[PDB]
């Protein structure tokens, strides 16, 4: 008859989709009170690349474009669906926009704020489903890139993936999940920051038949956002191939896409295949105690890396999809 009715979201609606199917009741409850509905026609613009980024979408239904526009005007360009989260990184990282969010079709979901997406990714079960989402966003547009090694062995370049072990399996250099994003800031809400963020630690990962041989990265200093420290790691029956040195141009590479202008380096004094690798670059090194070394380089501009112009093309186009387009 004449009863009063909520207004927000419905808890019967949340659980009906698959990534809160079987959640405790009150963790639904709690949600349903932190986010609201959205319904939108098709080709109607949700977000804008560059704005305040003050929500996240979650799609129930229906289809959008994201696409990121350079300035260079190069548009990057992925696709966002049912069950997918739009918008979450830069909304952590309190950071403008990435992308314009264009429905492609008839949409709904539902839109949160920081604390709505902490309530959520707290739910039993719930983050760890969401991160599984977070990979297939980003595995859906972002593919290897086949290398060949001057001794012939084939491999694939890749970015880590969400959820890949290569992300915090890192004992070169001594950051970690809390320390790199407490400034952001919860224990559920950092690690998934910190598996789908390419832009203060990213980890390229160099696959033979599947199987990661190598991996290197760059972690951005929180002091001085143009610098950031770099590690690597070959498996050993791989070591002296050239791996190394590919990766520290692949990592050139991502390094100019994300503002990193200048590396830091450490390592023992007697590491010589490391040494030589930086000592391409114009490594001037400095002493420190108990057989340390370290340097600082500029990351080399381009046409400055020895990489071939297309191998350099092919790694600046995935590395531009994982940091600019997906979030
Ligand atoms: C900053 C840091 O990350 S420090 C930590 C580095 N990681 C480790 O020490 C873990 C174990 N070692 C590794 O993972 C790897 O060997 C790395 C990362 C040090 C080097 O990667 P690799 O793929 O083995 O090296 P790569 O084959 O690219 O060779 C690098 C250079 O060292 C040279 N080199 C390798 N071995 C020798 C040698 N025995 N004598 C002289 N020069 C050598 C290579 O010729 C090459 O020089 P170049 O520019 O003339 O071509
Ligand atoms: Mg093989």
């Amino acid at each position: 008859d004449g009863i009063a009715e909520l207004t927000g979201a419905r808890v019967e609606d949340l659980a009906g989709m698959d990534v809160f199917q079987g959640c405790p009741a009150e963790g639904l409850v709690s949600l349903a009170a932190s986010v609201q509905p959205l319904r939108a026609a098709a080709g109607q613009v949700l977000l804008r690349q560059g704005e305040p980024a003050v929500s996240f979408l979650l799609i129930s239904s229906g289809s959008a474009e994201v696409s990121h526009v350079g300035d260079d005007g190069v548009a990057i360009i992925a696709r966002a669906l049912p069950g997918m989260i739009v918008g979450e990184i830069a909304l952590l990282r309190d950071s403008p926009r990435s992308a314009t969010v264009t429905t492609i079709e008839p949409l709904t979901g539902w839109t949160g704020g920081r604390g709505a997406f902490a309530t959520m990714v707290h739910i039993p079960g719930v983050g760890e489903r969401l991160l599984r989402t977070a990979r297939q966003r980003l595995a859906a547009f972002v593919s290897p890139i086949p290398v060949r090694l001057a001794d012939g062995t084939q491999l694939m370049l890749r970015p880590v993936l969400p959820g890949d072990r290569e992300r915090t399996v890192h004992g070169h250099i001594q950051f970690s999940g809390e320390t790199l994003y407490r400034r952001f800031m919860s224990p559920a809400l950092m690690h998934y920051l910190s598996e789908v963020d390419y832009v203060d630690h990213f980890v390229w990962v160099v696959t033979d038949g599947s199987d990661p041989v190598a991996d290197a990265r760059f972690v951005r200093d929180e002091t001085d956002p143009t610098v950031a420290e770099i590690a690597f790691t070959v498996a050993d029956a791989y070591q002296g191939r050239g791996i190394g040195s590919f990766l520290i141009g692949a990592l050139s590479v991502a390094a100019r896409v994300d503002g990193v202008e200048r590396f830091a380096a450490r390592m023992l004094s007697d590491n010589v295949p490391m040494r030589t690798i930086m000592d391409r670059y114009g490594a001037v090194w400095q002493r420190e105690d108990v057989g340390v070394i370290t340097t600082m380089i500029d990351v080399p501009g381009p046409g400055e890396l020895s990489l071939g112009r297309e191998m350099v093309d092919q790694i600046n186009r995935v590395a531009r999809q994982v940091i600019e387009a997906v979030g």
